[PDB]
């Protein structure tokens, strides 16, 4: 039978305590919602008879999760091993209460000893049941025991009282046991609850474990026959088993370092997102969890169908090898050649290979093979290699430094020495110039040392041209003759001639497959092609130089090669709060490819559901699974790609006051660009706003990164001496890095100053608040803050998780443990150091207050001269004019405006209190800095190809030369990483600096003045803004004027009186239905049309859309009266 | 976007194990590129997305004489780009590039099932813009439609309709030129 | 030049060195590429923000900034899309 | 401690490690905490202090008086970093 | 600076580091020294 694991079987991976922080790990864990098999001991009488006593042998697999429900103390433990019994690697593991015993040496008992029956028959022992663990200590390696135990031996009965759960596995030779005990009340199923298992055993036994079997006692009594074979009563018992799988997990270590919750990353798309974020809760969004690739269905091997076998047997055992000056060359072709025969053979003294490794040779096909061959003396054999020089190497025989092939040689005294003495193998003494690669020259003209007359005669100073090696059997190791073969190999630029002994297969196209063509290995989809291949060409290449097309060696047809389908796997989660239903977008992939890419044929049926299903849809972006297509044009909540977005929406559901997670589905659709709106447009239709909403559209900009500096040496070296010296080899890098970061640090002070410092003095506020109703109280500083920030600044301060503040760190403050909580301290150890801003949080608060106080009391003026005071109600009167909203509009609605502003500010407090999303950019920047620093820190742990990430571990271990080589690599890695970090900081600094200058401009234009730049300040027409300090940034409470309400009206570009056309000086002409008025551009203040409101120009005829009306002359009443 | 492992390794196991020793470089690169990709959509939204609602062009073109037809979308075209946009699409070239053209072909190849070309680039990838060239056409048409139909207003408030002729007065004043200069030459400006 | 060839040709002990060289070079190339892309991205982003500003000021409104929009006194502008970018038809008034 | 090594200051702390846990870590890998392998108590790790020795000076031509800033360092530490206790009393003057 | 004259300012001349005043080592206790020494004092040793 099968049951559900739910979450159980997680255990503590490491000895490390963490306080309320989440750790991502990789280990053999029992997967979530895995189907655990259930085993039983049970007795139901009757002819039918259910009786079972399951003590089977089971496979260990990747490791095991085991659980026994237990009242009675029935299950004793297990026997593990490759064998599961005393044949070979085996582990007898017995548990009795507190005590545990283990034994490796051959066991006396079989699969299990017999037990259960106690109290004997009578008063005396009668000891029939004999049990023995071991005897005749002979050939005995090992045994282990843990403290003695006392058994409860209750004998009482009840339902299962408790659950004993365990995990078993061996890693690095260390066998481990993690275990846990819990109370329970149910036999039938495992609990849906979470509790991690903790480590009891951790021994370096080294025995691998393939299989195991459980130990459980059998009862016997007067009722039972008592026969050892039969004669036993099982009672009823049950246990569960499941197998671990190497997988990444996320663990929730709580405040006291216990593991409260866990996530199997591999379980589903939700789990994959959780792990990506490294968080138990993940927000609504799209996450690039991993990459997807169609795996190879099968392996295809192709070679020319040539049966014949090459002449190596002849070449290696030739009667006579060539004299080296004369060196022989034999072309080898059209055959199969089994290199392993050569490689395996004892016959060769030296095997060296330049381009290839000997094992691989069988795997390849060669365009051409040449056996260069000759006999040479031992001292010289070394010469036959690339880059060499010598008597042979200079003139006699030489290889290209680039050469590909293997050089094979063996001592052959018997093969070339002569008792008489064999002189015959000649070499070249002299030549005009050095020999070329694979060149050979016979010329034996007599060489003259200096007198010219000798012509073709060996005279006094004319010596015979060619020398030879003397080979007597007496020769001596270096002295003796050695036979040599250079198997030069041509390369796969051309048609394949000679191949390794491999099998060949079917040509299957259109499937993704591994493919080997003539030794060109690879993976891809093979298809027919209409390529123009010339008769000589074997295959073609991409710009990448990778093989693009290949001629099939058997058919000689031309095949195109394409990559097997792949793309990223973005996951769409509605937000953990909302639901646990998730959908996956496989990027750019066709859905039809989807089942095939994944190993559906191989995989378990659990995997089967994930690949198929009715819920599948395809986008231009790729294939989307789990989501359901929707026709409705809804706004984009989570972006998919190619215009597709998703939202979590209801289906027919029953309304519930309580929120419930279930039902509903993730819909995906072509997103609306927002709601559609057919504008009311006409040649004479205008919507003048009747009313407005003053708003405080908060805009937030990062002003600085978190000022950082790095001690180059401390970071790279940790101040270690050898490393410190090695860094010197590099030169100016440390300095330039410090200079770069110093540039960054100064730039940060500069941007903070450039933004905030815009005023020469700290203007301070009056004790009296008479603002005309505007209630700044939240924005202005609180006198007893302490740290006199304003309330809103405080909310911002609290809401953002500041990297740190009030940069004072007592060295004693950390000392031991605690560094852990304080990341900043951890960095402080770290070589990395945050440098306090020139303006402290308090000073910034004073500056922001100065700016604000000036903005309140003086307005824009403090930017130009010294602050010139003006009443607040008067300042707004300016700002309104700046909008084009005539000033009376402020006063006539003064209290109402104050109320709107005050209320809006109230809303700001609520909004900020409500969500981080308001906080946005700063929160992001703080995270970016933290992330960058974290990355830089974790990089210290990275190998970069070195033996260890811990520098001391290298220095302790290796000889100095090797240590420097490893260290140089580590330094190179860390340096590259530090430079990448600095580059990242620099590029980010550019983004931050752009933001800083932007902030500075906003402060200059928007605070210190009123920017006309539309949509520059916040969202609307802009009155003024109040800066508020925030960690590593600033917030502007842009008080933007926005028209809220409007009515349809009829308009004309001009109006005619006399035939002359009047135009509005400011504002525009508008009529309700009945009368015509001039109105300000952004507020409906209808005014009777007059000469004061307008100016005349030319005549009416030129203008399109001009209308007639009457204009009021203000003089007329004076005349009439 | 680039699959760092696929690019470096081709996803070969013998290689990938080694790439991991390299540490966070690979992960950060994927993130950096992803960041860039997101930044592109962001740039697109920051630029184009400035409108909350798609303002739709009116039936009847009575803009006073300014002929928008070249700039406005043509309903006939499947992707309903404007005429000028079509010139732009043609001019920006697909033709010279060997690689890109090869990429272009896969989107068209409807006929074959299970063809994931993403793998074909040797690890490189292009992710579509969230606002498709088609959607952008609509978004730009919205910005344009607002720009025609409702002046500057749509940046601040809701789009408030204003006749195109009327809007120009709002423009001329911005230069310091009196509106009469506009109307007096309305037909002329239209032709210009 | 090709990784598969290395794997086809050499054992995992030796291949390590050659592949390490290749990975180092490729990685360096990738970082070089990404870095250029980042800096290029900076230019694109600057242009994006500039474009956004122009969309705000030149499109969504008008701007007094002389020679910011087009090359004249600026009236208004109409945006048009282009592959991987934007074109603005700045309606700038220029006295002839 | 148990093979874990480093330089820092050590101070007894009231953090509750579980009976199996030997050490504790920061947000990113730093081994912040340790249990003493003789006596079970848990110490809380501070980094030994360090910082840039920024040297404040007027122009050299103007004057050669100089002042030194030890970034984020605790003055108490200035005597601690150096072995003031070990030094002779002539040396001790410089510390405080 | 690598210069004879320095302008008014602040320069990061070096990185100050509180030196490890002392050195500490801590580990658990151990036993079980080599038993073969006992064989040397055998009636007859473990014959080679």
């Amino acid at each position: 039978a099968y049951t559900n694991s739910f979450t159980r079987g997680v255990y503590y991976p490491d000895k490390v305590f963490r306080s309320s922080v989440l750790h991502s790990t990789q280990d053999l864990f029992l997967p979530f919602f895995s189907n655990v098999t259930w085993f039983h001991a049970i007795h139901v009488s009757g002819t039918n008879g259910t009786k079972r006593f399951d003590n089977p042998v089971l496979p260990f697999n990747d490791g095991v999760y085991f659980a026994s429900t237990e009242k009675s103390n029935i299950i004793r433990g297990w026997i593990f091993g490759t064998t599961l019994d005393s044949k070979t690697q085996s582990l007898l593991i017995v548990n009795n209460a507190t005590n545990v015993v283990i034994k490796v040496c051959e066991f006396q008992f079989c699969n299990d000893p017999f037990l259960g029956v106690y109290y004997h028959k009578n008063n005396k022992s009668w000891m029939e049941s004999e049990f023995r663990v071991y005897s005749s200590a002979n050939n005995c390696t090992f045994e282990y025991v843990s403290q003695p135990f006392l058994m409860d031996l209750e004998g009482k009965q009840g339902n299962f009282k408790n659950l004993r759960e365990f995990v078993f596995k061996n890693i690095d030779g260390y066998f481990k046991i993690y275990s846990k005990h819990t109370p329970i009340n149910l036999v039938r199923d495992l609990p849906q609850g979470f509790s991690a298992l903790e480590p009891l055993v951790d021994l370096p036994i080294g025995i691998n474990i393939t299989r195991f079997q459980t130990l459980l006692a059998l009862h016997r009594s007067y009722l039972t026959p008592g026969d050892s074979s039969s004669g036993w009563t099982a009672g009823a018992a049950a246990y569960y088993v499941g197998y671990l799988q190497p997988r990444t997990f996320l663990l929730k270590y709580n405040e006291n370092g216990t593991i409260t919750d866990a996530v199997d990353c591999a379980l589903d798309p939700l789990s994959e997102t959780k792990c990506t974020l490294k968080s138990f809760t993940v927000e609504k969004g799209i996450y690039q969890t991993s990459n997807f690739r169609v795996q190879p269905t099968e392996s295809i091997v192709r070679f020319p169908n040539i049966t014949n076998l090459c002449p190596f047997g002849e070449v290696f055992n030739a009667t006579r090898f060539a004299s080296v000056y004369a060196w022989n060359r034999k072309r080898i072709s059209n055959c199969v050649a089994d290199y392993s025969v050569l490689y395996n053979s004892a016959s060769f003294s030296t095997f060296k290979c330049y381009g290839v490794s000997p094992t691989k040779l069988n795997d390849l096909c060669f365009t051409n093979v040449y056996a260069d061959s000759f006999v040479i003396r031992g001292d010289e054999v070394r010469q036959i290699a690339p880059g060499q020089t010598g008597k042979i190497a200079d003139y006699n025989y030489k290889l290209p430094d680039d050469f590909t092939g293997c050089v094979i040689a063996w001592n052959s005294n018997n093969l070339d020495s002569k008792v008489g003495g064999n002189y015959n193998y000649l070499y070249r003494l002299f030549r005009k110039s050095n020999l070329k690669p694979f060149e050979r020259d016979i010329s034996t003209e007599i060489y003259q040392a200096g007198s010219t007359p000798c012509n073709g005669v060996e005279g006094f100073n004319c010596y015979f041209p060619l020398q030879s090696y003397g080979f007597q059997p007496t020769n001596g190791v270096g002295y003796q003759p050695y036979r040599v073969v250079v198997l030069s190999f041509e390369l796969l630029h051309a048609p394949a001639t000679v191949c390794g002994p491999k099998k060949s297969t079917n040509l299957v196209k259109n499937k993704c497959v591994n493919f080997n063509f003539n030794g060109l290995t690879g993976t891809g989809v093979l298809t027919e092609s209409n390529k123009k291949f010339l008769p000589f060409q074997q295959f073609g290449r991409d710009i990448a130089d990778t093989t693009d097309a290949v001629r099939d060696p058997q058919t000689l047809e031309i095949l195109d090669i394409t990559p097997c389908s792949f793309g990223g796997v973005s996951v769409i989660t509605p937000g953990t709060n909302t639901s646990n239903q998730v959908a996956v977008l496989y990027q750019g992939v066709n859905c039809t490819e989807v089942p095939v890419a994944i190993h559906a044929d191989q995989l378990t049926p659990t995997w089967r559901v994930y690949s198929t299903g009715s819920n599948v849809f395809q986008t231009r972006a790729g294939c989307l699974i789990g989501a359901e297509h929707v026709n409705n044009s809804y706004e984009c909540d989570i972006p998919i790609g190619a215009g597709i977005c998703a939202s979590y929406q209801t289906q027919t559901n029953s309304p519930g006051s309580a929120g419930s997670v279930a039902s509903q589905s993730i819909i995906a659709y072509t997103m609306s660009l927002g709601a559609e709106n057919s504008v009311a447009y006409s040649n004479n239709s205008i919507a003048i706003p009747t009313n407005f909403t003053i708003s405080v559209t908060t805009e937030i900009l990062p002003v600085s990164m978190t000022k950082t500096s790095v001690d180059c040496t401390m970071y790279i070296c940790g101040d270690s001496t050898e490393c410190s010296n090695l860094l010197l080899q590099y030169g100016s890098f440390c300095t330039q890095l410090n200079r770069a970061l110093t540039g960054i640090a100064v730039e940060q002070d500069k941007n903070t100053q450039e933004v905030f410092a815009q005023v020469k003095q700290i203007y301070k506020t009056p004790p009296i608040k008479d603002f005309g109703g505007f209630n700044f109280s939240q924005i202005l500083p609180d006198p007893s803050k302490p740290s006199k920030r304003s309330f809103i600044e405080d909310l911002l301060f609290n809401k953002v998780t500041l990297a740190d503040a009030g940069f004072i760190k007592q060295y004693g403050d950390c000392l031991g443990d605690i560094a852990a909580r304080d990341l900043i301290c951890a960095q402080k150890f770290n070589g990395l150091t945050v440098l306090p801003p020139l303006l402290t949080d308090e000073m910034i608060a004073q500056y922001t207050s100065a700016l604000l106080a000036g903005t309140i009391t003086s307005g824009w003026t403090f930017g130009a001269g010294a602050a010139l005071q003006i009443p607040f109600a008067m300042q707004m009167a300016y700002r309104f004019n700046g909008i084009g909203v005539t000033q009376n509009v402020l006063y006539e609605n003064q209290k109402l405006i104050a109320n709107q502003f005050n209320s809006a500010i109230g809303k700001i407090q609520d909004s900020l209190s409500s969500t981080a999303s308001a906080l946005g950019k700063l929160q992001d920047v703080v995270n970016q800095n933290a992330q960058a620093l974290n990355t830089l820190v974790k990089q210290l742990s990275s190998n970069f190809g070195a033996i260890s990430s811990v520098l001391n571990d290298i220095l302790s271990r290796l000889d100095p030369p090797e240590a420097e080589v490893q260290i140089d690599r580590l330094i190179t890695g860390r340096l590259q990483s530090l430079q990448t970090y600095v580059t990242q900081q620099l590029i980010r600094a550019a983004e931050i600096r752009a933001s800083a200058n932007l902030a500075a401009t906003k402060m200059s234009e928007c605070v210190l003045g009123q920017s006309k730049r539309v949509d520059f300040c916040g969202k609307g027409y802009h009155l003024m803004s109040f800066p508020q300090s925030a960690p590593h940034g600033v917030v502007f409470l842009h008080v933007t004027y926005v028209p809220a309400q409007e009515k349809n009206f009829t308009t004309a570009p001009a109006i005619c009186h006399d035939g002359k056309a009047h135009f509005p000086r400011e504002g525009v002409f508008v009529s309700n239905g009945t009368h015509w008025f001039v109105t300000q551009r952004n507020f409906y203040e209808p005014q009777i049309i007059t000469t004061d409101n307008t100016f005349v120009s030319g005549n009416c005829d030129v203008v399109i859309g001009i209308v007639n009306n009457t204009v009021y002359d203000p003089l007329q009443p004076e005349l009439d009266s």
